[PDB]
């Protein structure tokens, strides 16, 4: 009784459309009278080596954008570029527009992804912004324009739009202002991320999830200092723990009766001695894509 | 890049309502002018061992059922009992009703669950119907009436309505005709899941996914017949493979060039010799809720 859960996607499904330029098709996000989509929709195998997007956009008209909201075609009455997105103005305002915000998420935070193909939603899953600013998604051909989001009350916080897959199989994209997460550019050329690390704050939160759910085999009577634990974190490619992070784990610490630095001693033991064929919440690996907030909500 | 993915939940979100009888509230599924919900909504510590549902139902008027679709109350116009569900006729037909059907999901097949509380959807996740007819869900108090479903093209196939949690932490419920999956009853009494077994068709799909992903340390050159693999599998509480299962794995065997029965011989050795601390797709435990359809669609 503890698993990856995505937000219900209906508020986002009502905003998904299909945007086509010539032979290139991807998904767009339709909010009020604006459609947001990745700008490389205007590209045709000049995806490579030299996308000069200013040169390629000046040569386009409104008429060269075919935007389809289901059966209906919306007419583009304007267009501008913002960073790596296009903002297409259309004559119709989406009646299904939810209360929404655009936010830029921090590494370690999680969001739900609505994977779309030809404007049509096909799956929903949870994932996280990695410390190296990639995401470990599931995106196939035609998935560009799919969005990541969180929902607070009735408000959809859009945080990700999908652009590309790196050769390691992880993914890269932008916020809804079109600025990439990480060092990447929307050009079909080989690009690497920085070396990733494990999200220590999330592993600790998931260890609290396990205690809350009856898995306590890994606890122990020892404890450790912050710097003592951080020395072990660095050896195993975990990111350092901050007093602010300890402060974030306060509510989970209270509800379980295990001080943060005690859980760190437990984690230190799991890194050093392995898990010895046992499981935690049904997993044989230390899970790092649940935030403290995700654990409390579940 | 393989991961569990749920169907987009919007088509079901627009059908979720709250149903309240006195002190007990749970979720209902509003399609056209019918609201479907577990019948134990009419109970009040009559839940204990022996609710007499026909007795409790005859003693209830339409006005005792408080049905709320978000902001607005819906008026219950009639009601009947179908197996372990109530069917509430309301005066309003749901304008958001999608194309739908009611299906009986089979052991081994997967579906998405929209977990709801007080008629408000809170999360979506994917589930397998286990061979012992339970599901390994994530349901808290108030989750009853949450539904599981698949979506084909534009049509929602409803297959599950949540009723209860068994002592091992797994969950039981019914199809949308109110017939329970498994030998369970909606009575708060001593009940236990049967012995689970492992969904072998899905473990084999997972090994194929691992081969597609470049991991093939577990392959060997032994051969096995279907019958000799099934005899070993049952010794380890694995489901035996059927004729149809071998056919279902055709696409993945063709894609990888590994004959179905050769992957069976790979699995047979894993069952008999363990993993010896090696990992498959990052895990020392064989996943059995990822279907051959999920592997095929995610490649
Ligand atoms: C994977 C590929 C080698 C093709 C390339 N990657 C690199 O060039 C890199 F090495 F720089 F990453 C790449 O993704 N693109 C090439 C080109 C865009 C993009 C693209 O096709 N986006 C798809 C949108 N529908 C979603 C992708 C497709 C497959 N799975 C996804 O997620 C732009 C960078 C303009
Ligand atoms: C777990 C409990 C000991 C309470 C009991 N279980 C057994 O009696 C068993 F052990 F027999 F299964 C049980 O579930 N119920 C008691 C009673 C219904 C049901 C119930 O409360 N359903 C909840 C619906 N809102 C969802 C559950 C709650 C907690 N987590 C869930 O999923 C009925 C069988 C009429």
């Amino acid at each position: 009784g503890f698993r990856k859960m995505a937000f219900p996607s209906g508020k986002v499904e009502g905003c998904m459309v299909q945007v086509t330029c010539g032979t290139t098709t991807l998904n767009g996000l339709w909010l009020d009278d604006t459609v947001y989509c990745p700008r490389h929709v205007i590209c045709t195998a000049e995806d490579m080596l030299n996308p000069n997007y200013e040169d390629l956009l000046i040569r386009k008209s409104n008429h060269s954008f075919l935007v389809q909201a289901g059966n209906v075609q919306l007419r583009v009455i304007g267009h501008s570029m913002q960073n790596c997105l296009l903002r297409l103005k259309v004559d119709t305002s989406n009646p299904k527009t939810p209360k929404y915000k655009f936010v830029r998420i921090q590494p370690g935070q999680t969001f739900s992804v609505l994977a779309c193909y030809n404007g049509s939603p096909s799956g929903v899953y949870q994932c996280a912004m990695r410390p190296n600013h990639t995401i470990k998604g599931s995106f196939l051909n035609g998935s560009c324009g799919s969005v990541g989001f969180n929902i607070d009350y009735d408000c959809v916080s859009f945080c990700y739009m999908h652009h590309m897959e790196l050769p390691t199989g992880v993914h890269a994209g932008t916020d809804l202002e079109g600025k990439f997460y990480g060092p990447f550019v929307d050009r079909q050329t080989a690009q690497a991320a920085g070396t990733d690390t494990t999200i220590t704050l999330n592993v600790l939160a998931w260890l609290y999830a396990a205690v809350i759910n009856g898995d306590r085999w890994f606890l122990n009577r020892f404890t450790t200092t912050l710097n003592d634990f951080n020395l072990v974190a660095m050896k195993y490619n975990y990111e350092p723990l901050t007093q602010d992070h300890v402060d974030i784990l306060g509510p989970l610490s209270a509800q379980t009766g295990i001080a943060v630095l005690d859980m760190c001693a437990a984690l230190k033991e799991l890194l050093q001695n392995g898990m010895n064929g046992r499981t935690i919440l049904g997993s044989t690996i230390l899970e790092d894509e649940f935030t403290p907030f995700d654990v409390v909500r579940q």
